[PDB]
C-alpha cells in the first residue's frame, strides 16, 4: 500500500486506499452506492461517510466537474447542506494524482428511507420541508441550481437534522421539472422548487406523486394533475422540438389539489399549489416559501441566511486537463 500511513483494501471490485485514521470501511450498497462507505475517523473521533470519486481526471469535463464539486462544498457551508470534514488522495505527487476522497458527516439515511420505514405526521413534514427549503435558499442565493433534487440526494439523521447532498454534480425522473424534461435551454433556480413540491407531496402521502414509467408517461401524469399549458406558457417551458410531446396530448384542466391531497393541512395544499406550477417563474421561491404559514412554527428570517454569489471566474477560463488537475491537487492539499 505505497504511501506511508495508508492501507489498501478491495471494496466492491475496486481498491480503496485510505489513511490509517479511517477505520472499518463498510460499503453503503452495490452499483450507484458503490462509491460511498461508512467509516470511523479515528482522528476526528467520530463515525463518517467517505466518498471515493470514480475517475476524476478522465476527461476535461470530469476534471472540471471534480474541481467544481470541491469548490461548491467549501462555498456552500450551511446547517442544511453537507460539508467536508476531510479530503485526501493516496497520491504523493501530481504525477500519481488520480483519485480523490471526500469525507463527510455520517447521516445514515435519506428521504426514501424516511418514507419507507415510517408514516410521517404533518408536523414532521413541516420540519423536514422547512430545512430543505432553508438549505435551498442558501444554495440559490449563491447563484447555484441543483437541477436534480430528489429523496436520495436529501440526507436525514435520527435527530431529523436534514442536509442536502450534492449540487446536481455528475436515475429517477419522477422529481424533474417539466421545463427540464422538455429541454428548455433557459431554465433557472425555480426548477428545484418543482422538485421540492414532488418531494413534499411524497412525504405527506407516503408515495411518489408522478411516478412515470417512461418519458411520455412522466409528462402525461404531470399534465393529468396540473393541466395542459396555454401556448404562451408552453413557449417558455420547452425546446421548439419538444412542444409536440405536449401539443399532441389531449387538453386537460387543472385538478383541484384538495381532491388529490384529501385530508392534508389546507396550508400544505396551498403551498403545493404554489410549487407545482408549469409557468416556472410563477413558482414561489425558496425564500418566499419559508415565509408561508405552513412553516410558521419554524420560520426565523434572521436565521435563514443568504450566500455570497459563487465566484465563477476560474471556471470561466479554458484550461487543459493537466491544469484542472493541478488546481484540484492544490485544492485537496489545502484542506
Ligand atoms: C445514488 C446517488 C444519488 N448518491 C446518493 C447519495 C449517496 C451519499 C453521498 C454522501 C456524500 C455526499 C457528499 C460527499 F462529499 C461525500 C459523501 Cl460520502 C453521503 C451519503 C450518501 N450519506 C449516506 C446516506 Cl444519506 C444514507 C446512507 C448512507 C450514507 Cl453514507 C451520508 O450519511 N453522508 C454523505 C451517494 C450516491
Ligand atoms: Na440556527
Amino acid at each position: 500500500g505505497p504511501r506511508a500511513g495508508f492501507y489498501r483494501q478491495e471494496l466492491n471490485k475496486t481498491v480503496w486506499e485510505v489513511p490509517q485514521r479511517l477505520q472499518g470501511l463498510r460499503p453503503v450498497g452495490s452499483g450507484a452506492y458503490g462509491s460511498v462507505c461508512s467509516a470511523y475517523d479515528a482522528r476526528l473521533r467520530q463515525k463518517v461517510a467517505v466518498k471515493k470519486l470514480s475517475r476524476p481526471f478522465q476527461s476535461l469535463i470530469h476534471a472540471r466537474r471534480t474541481y467544481r464539486e470541491l469548490r461548491l462544498l467549501k462555498h456552500l457551508k450551511h446547517e442544511n447542506v453537507i460539508g467536508l470534514l476531510d479530503v485526501f488522495t493516496p497520491a504523493t505527487s501530481i504525477e500519481d494524482f488520480s483519485e480523490v476522497y471526500l469525507v463527510t458527516t455520517l447521516m445514515g439515511a435519506d428521504l426514501n428511507n424516511i418514507v419507507k420505514s415510517q408514516a410521517l405526521s404533518d408536523e414532521h413534514v413541516q420540519f423536514l420541508v422547512y430545512q430543505l427549503l432553508r438549505g435551498l435558499k442558501y444554495i440559490h442565493s449563491a447563484g447555484i441550481i441543483h437541477r436534480d433534487l430528489k429523496p436520495s440526494n436529501v440526507a436525514v439523521n435520527e435527530d431529523s437534522e436534514l442536509r442536502i447532498l450534492d449540487f446536481g454534480l455528475a436515475a429517477t425522473r419522477w422529481y424533474r421539472a417539466p421545463e427540464i424534461m422538455l429541454n428548455w435551454m433557459h431554465y433557472n433556480q425555480t426548477v428545484d422548487i418543482w422538485s421540492v413540491g414532488c418531494i413534499m407531496a411524497e412525504l405527506l402521502q407516503g408515495k411518489a406523486l408522478f411516478p412515470g414509467s417512461d418519458y411520455i408517461d412522466q409528462l402525461k401524469r404531470i399534465m393529468e394533475v396540473v393541466g395542459t399549458p396555454s401556448p404562451e406558457v408552453l413557449a417558455k417551458i420547452s425546446s421548439e422540438h419538444a412542444r409536440t410531446y405536449i401539443q399532441s396530448l389531449p387538453p386537460m384542466p387543472q385538478k383541484d389539489l384538495s381532491s388529490i391531497f384529501r385530508g392534508a393541512n389546507p396550508l400544505a395544499i396551498d403551498l403545493l399549489g404554489r410549487m407545482l406550477v408549469l409557468d416556472s417563474d410563477q413558482r414561489v421561491s425558496a425564500a418566499e416559501a419559508l415565509a408561508h404559514a405552513y412553516f410558521s412554527q419554524y420560520h426565523d428570517p434572521e436565521d435563514e441566511p443568504e450566500a455570497e454569489p459563487y465566484d465563477e471566474s476560474v471556471e470561466a477560463k479554458e484550461r487543459t486537463l493537466e491544469e484542472w488537475k493541478e488546481l484540484t491537487y492544490q485544492e485537496v492539499l489545502s484542506f
